[PDB]
């Protein structure tokens, strides 16, 4: 449930911010939110940062649209594939 | 679970926004919204959007209520039947 965390967050803080000099932000960027999306917040006005609905309308460049597959995919294994083998762990 | 998805965002994009010319968009806002629901994300200040309390008071129009109910029926069949499909698949 980490290496997914990073294959989804490496690619979005990349994809997003590109143009970030080295930083320990890019120590916590990489972990932070793909962490509280496990525990059901999806940050919904922040995908699609080019949508006219987002709280990041500055974040728009280049290869931004990418990022709602990330995570559609991203999901799918920490809130569907992951997060309920645990359960069928714990249950048996 | 996502033929239910589009039972779905079909009619909620047909009875929310009733002006569309052809667009790609007809093709992610059947997708979108209805996909971060399976994870929790209700969008909750957008259901009901005649109400005093919304983010989209500018939808408000004929037949935008019958959107709370669509959706009611959405996520008991995506949040209660079927996510709770793949925990008793798993789990046996
Ligand atoms: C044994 C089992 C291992 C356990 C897990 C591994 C250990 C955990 C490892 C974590 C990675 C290390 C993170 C810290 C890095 C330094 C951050 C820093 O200096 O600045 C940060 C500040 O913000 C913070 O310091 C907040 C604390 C970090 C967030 C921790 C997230 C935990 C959730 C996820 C955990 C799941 C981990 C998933 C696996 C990968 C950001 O930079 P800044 O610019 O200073 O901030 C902006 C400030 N400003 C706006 C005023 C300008
Ligand atoms: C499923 C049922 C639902 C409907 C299906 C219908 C299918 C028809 C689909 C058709 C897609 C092609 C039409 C869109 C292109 C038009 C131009 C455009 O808007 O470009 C945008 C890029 O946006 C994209 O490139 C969109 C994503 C394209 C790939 C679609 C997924 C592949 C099919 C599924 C397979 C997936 C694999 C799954 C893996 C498991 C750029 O515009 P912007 O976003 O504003 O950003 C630019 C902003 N800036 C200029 C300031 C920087
Ligand atoms: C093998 C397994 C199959 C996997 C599933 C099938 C593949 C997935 C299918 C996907 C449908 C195709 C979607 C892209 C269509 C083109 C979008 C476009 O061009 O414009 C859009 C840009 O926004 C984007 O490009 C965002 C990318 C799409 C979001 C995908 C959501 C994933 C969750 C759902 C996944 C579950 C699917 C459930 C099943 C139905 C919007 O229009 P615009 O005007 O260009 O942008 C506005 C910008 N402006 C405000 C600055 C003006
Ligand atoms: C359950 C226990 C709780 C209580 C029960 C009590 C029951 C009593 C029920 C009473 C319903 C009738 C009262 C309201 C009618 C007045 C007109 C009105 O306000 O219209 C509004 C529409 O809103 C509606 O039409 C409301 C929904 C009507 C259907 C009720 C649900 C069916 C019963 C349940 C079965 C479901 C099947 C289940 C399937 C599995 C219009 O106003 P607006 O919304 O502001 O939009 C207009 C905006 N504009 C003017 C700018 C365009
Ligand atoms: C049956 C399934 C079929 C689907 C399969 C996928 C097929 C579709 C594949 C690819 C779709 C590519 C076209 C969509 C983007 C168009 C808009 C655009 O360029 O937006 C932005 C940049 O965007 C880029 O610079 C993207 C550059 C090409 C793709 C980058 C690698 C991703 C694909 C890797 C392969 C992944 C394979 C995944 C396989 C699972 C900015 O817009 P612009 O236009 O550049 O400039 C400004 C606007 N203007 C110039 C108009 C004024
Ligand atoms: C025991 C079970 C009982 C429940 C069963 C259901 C029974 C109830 C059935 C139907 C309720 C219909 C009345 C409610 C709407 C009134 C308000 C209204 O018109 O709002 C808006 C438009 O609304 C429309 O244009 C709706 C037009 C009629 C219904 C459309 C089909 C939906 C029902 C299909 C069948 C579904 C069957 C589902 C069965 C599972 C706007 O208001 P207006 O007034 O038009 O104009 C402005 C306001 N002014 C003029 C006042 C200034
Ligand atoms: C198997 C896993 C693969 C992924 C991964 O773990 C192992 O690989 C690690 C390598 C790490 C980077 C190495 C060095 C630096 C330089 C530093 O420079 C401070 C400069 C300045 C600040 O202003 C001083 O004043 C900033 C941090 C950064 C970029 C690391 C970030 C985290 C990274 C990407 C880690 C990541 C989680
Ligand atoms: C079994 C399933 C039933 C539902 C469904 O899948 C199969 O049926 C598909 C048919 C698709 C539409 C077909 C053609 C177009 C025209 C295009 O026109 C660009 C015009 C302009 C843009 O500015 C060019 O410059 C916009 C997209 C749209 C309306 C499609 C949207 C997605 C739809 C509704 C799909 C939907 C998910
Ligand atoms: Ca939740």
């Amino acid at each position: 449930m980490a290496l997914v965390l990073l294959s989804f967050g490496v690619p979005r803080k990349a994809i997003l911010y590109p143009h970030e000099e080295p930083s320990w932000s890019l120590a916590k960027d990489i972990v932070f939110h793909p962490y509280w999306m496990i525990f059901g917040e999806v940050y919904a006005y922040e995908i699609d940062v080019c949508a006219n609905d987002s709280t990041l309308p500055t974040i728009c460049g280049p290869g931004t649209w990418l990022t709602p597959f990330l995570q559609a995919v991203y999901l799918f294994v920490q809130y569907i594939i992951m997060v309920n083998l645990l359960i069928a762990f714990f249950n048996q």
